C-alpha cells in the first residue's frame, strides 16, 4: 500500500494477476507481460486500490461477483487488505463485505466468482513480488 510499483503472484496455479485495455481481467505465467504491472494505493488503514500502470484502469468487483477494469474510481473499487498467519496477503470486497466474497484465480487461470470463494483456499492467497 505503498510506495514502488508490484507483481502480484497466486501459487494455485502459477498466475500473475493482470488487467487488460478492453476492461477483462484475468492471469498469465508470462511474466514479460505489460499488463501485470500494478500500482497499490492506501486510502486509510487497512485499505486500498489497485490500479494497472499501463492502462490506468482500476480493479473492480461487480453485483453477480466477477472482477472487471474500470475508468473511473468508485465504491465498487475499494478492498480489504489482510496479512495473515502463514504470511500471504488477502483482499475483501468492501460493497459486499457481509458476505466474504474475495479476489481469487482458478486453477486454469480465469477468475474465481466472489460466491465460490472460502477460508482456507490456494485461490485466494496472493504474494507482491518487485518489478
Ligand atoms: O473434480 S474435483 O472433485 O477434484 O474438484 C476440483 C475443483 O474443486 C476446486 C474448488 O472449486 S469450488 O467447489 O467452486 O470451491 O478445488 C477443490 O478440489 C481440488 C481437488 O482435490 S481433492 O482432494 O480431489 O478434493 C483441491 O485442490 S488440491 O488440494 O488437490 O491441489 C482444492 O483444494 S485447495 O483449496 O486448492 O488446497 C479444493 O478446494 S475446496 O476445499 O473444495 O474449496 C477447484 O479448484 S479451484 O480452481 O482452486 O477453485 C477444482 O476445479 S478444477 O479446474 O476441475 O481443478
Amino acid at each position: 500500500n505503498y510506495k514502488k510499483p508490484k507483481l502480484l503472484y497466486c501459487s494455485n496455479g502459477g498466475h500473475f494477476l493482470r488487467i487488460l485495455p478492453d476492461g477483462t481481467v484475468d492471469g498469465t505465467r508470462d511474466r514479460s507481460d505489460q499488463h501485470i504491472q500494478l500500482q497499490l494505493s492506501a486510502e486509510s488503514a487497512g485499505e486500498v486500490y489497485i490500479k494497472g500502470t499501463e492502462t490506468g484502469q482500476y480493479l473492480a468487483m461487480d453485483t453477480e461477483g466477477l472482477l472487471y477494469g474500470s475508468q473511473t474510481p468508485n465504491e465498487e473499487c475499494l478492498f480489504l487488505e489482510r496479512l495473515e498467519e502463514n504470511h500471504y496477503n488477502t483482499y475483501t470486497s468492501k460493497k459486499h463485505a457481509e458476505k466474504n466474497w474475495f479476489v481469487g484465480l482458478k486453477k486454469n487461470g480465469s477468475c474465481k466468482r466472489g460466491p465460490r470463494t472460502h477460508y482456507g483456499q490456494k485461490a485466494i492467497l496472493f504474494l507482491p513480488l518487485p518489478v
